[PDB]
């Protein structure tokens, strides 16, 4: 993944301006910067965005309904729903606003169910932010209109990279808000062996992305040197000065998991992404992962293979799932 | 023994919100609880059509918040810990939109301000009220910006008003379920103000503190309520082989403490509401502090040297909660 250097300063905030019925908002299909192509039938993919925040959402689709857990870490979370079963998981801007995107999936998948209202028969769907007001000059958010239009626009196996749906306005690395840079939302997948695993990520965190060398590739640019430092680096120098003597994210897979498997899988994934994102899980983020089976296929009764006794289990696929993450937040970043 | 209100032979469909031009009613109930207890105000709006409808708590100020959810049909959005307004709504999932129909409403009323320290927080819960009536109407947007926009100081609508429209209990068989309503009680103690609200949709029963069956479970065939265990026992010997609420106190309280007190308060519950917390249920409390009056640095009294804490306070309330049950079961 060959991320960009160039900068993508997000510039500083203002923490407010017009709302949106100060607009005539018409939802946009987000194309982003790139198209991701995947093959996982049954899992649809849509984003939308008003150009006026800008701000989107994200919307993933599986009309089955799904077994999901959820991992919420951090201060700031905003959370609807976190059901254990899903067909729609919605990601959004505009903060606690934003959760309205989610409704507005709920209200149009009631509608397609002929206004059923079996408790059986229920539509669920699990919503969650990111704080993007920082990063633009108005307060228009993901509402109801724009979750409809996300829904609306799902499309089967692809995903539109960067700045796009919730990723629109998404932004890392906030030590100081003059740091802070634009990312965008990114995807990846993976097939092995009919096995299947999309991530889904919106990283708006406090801490930077960072690849797999180490290296800081998107967040807290400081513009009089031209490089990004790891955050650390300015904690603990604020600390000898003044002390002296919010990524949210989906992971996808068709390997059924027992509720117990499924949660321990999300919190492995989870906290995985602390590789990428650095800090993560702080006080200061909302940081919420969706760990999703759409259980089609079968791991062995027993996990051995020719790599080793414990090779082929819930947890050989966290680690798989990990990578595939990592992919994610890295197009996000690039 | 009052009469029943049995709810009836369940549907689960008929016409939703985009078949009416849909006209927010302000709830009145069948009576109004005043109290005195300043910052915070409610509101309870309903659509006829549904009947259905959404109670708004506002505590413009905003307060700290600790949330206890049990059972496996929670529906929950936000859950903060600290509100400008809880909202409660029937709908299932779907009247989680009247929440966010507040909170766009709270965002017009800051001049859209978006700072991370000025955004307005709202939680809201829902219940599943679909088999109480033959449409799919749910709470929406609109419902829950009337909610806060009737919201005053001071005034409870009792009984079928906002979210009680038209919750039930009772929940073995749907043939014996009864209409609730939604609740409310308060006391004040010296300086200390505790309000509950509550909105019963149980799988179980209202029980009274004599032990009786007062509302759900009513059997027409016999004229008598049951406790569901009766019936599940029997049901084992045979073939083998949501409630959601407030508690509102102006007394400071930690983090700690709160969430300690949410989590007694809410169990306490299983007094009046039998069962209670089961995986059937999605029961949901907020525990809300405006964090105005101070408890002793020491626990002792007259009445004892452990007698003055926030596990009293939490006995105490947890009357007030009960009170509130009863009179959603009236």
């Amino acid at each position: 993944i060959a991320v960009d250097p160039a900068p993508r300063l997000a510039g500083p905030p203002v923490f407010g301006g017009p709302g949106n019925d100060a607009f005539d908002l018409a939802p946009v299909r987000s194309t982003g910067r790139e198209m991701l192509r995947f093959d996982f039938p049954g899992v649809s993919i849509g984003a939308a965005h008003y150009e006026e925040g800008p701000t989107g959402a994200t919307v993933i689709h599986i009309p089955a309904g799904a077994r999901t857990a959820v991992d919420a870490r951090g201060g700031a979370v905003g959370l609807s729903g976190g059901y254990d079963f899903n067909h729609a998981i919605c990601l959004a801007g505009g903060a606690g606003y934003g959760l309205e995107a989610g409704a507005g999936v709920s209200g149009a998948l009631l509608e397609r169910l002929e206004y059923r209202t079996g408790f059986a028969e229920l539509q669920l769907v699990s919503s969650a932010v990111i704080y993007d007001f920082s990063a633009r000059s108005t307060a228009v958010y993901p509402d109801k209109a724009l979750g409809r239009a996300a829904l609306e626009f799902a499309v089967p196996g692809e995903f539109p990279q960067g700045r796009a749906g919730a990723g629109m306005s998404a932004s890392a690395g906030k030590v100081d808000w003059d740091r802070t840079e634009i990312t965008g939302q990114g995807a990846a997948f993976r097939r092995l062996g009919d096995v299947r695993i999309l991530a889904v990520v919106v990283p708006n965190p406090v801490g930077v992305i960072v690849d797999r060398a180490g290296t800081v590739v998107r967040g807290n640019y400081d513009a009089q040197t031209g490089v990004r430092r790891h955050p650390v680096f300015d904690y603990q120098e604020a600390f000898a000065e003044q002390v002296p003597p919010c990524t949210i994210s989906a992971i996808v897979t068709n390997v059924r998991m027992s509720p117990v498997e499924l949660n321990q899988f999300a919190k492995q994934v989870h906290s995985s992404m602390h590789r990428g994102i650095q800090p993560f899980h702080t006080d200061m983020d909302g940081d919420t992962l969706f760990a999703v089976t759409t259980d089609e296929i079968d791991l062995p009764t027993t996990p051995g293979s020719s790599r080793g006794r414990l090779s082929v289990n819930a947890t050989a696929l966290g680690a798989i799932a990990s990578e595939v993450m990592w992919d994610a937040v890295l197009e996000a970043g690039k």
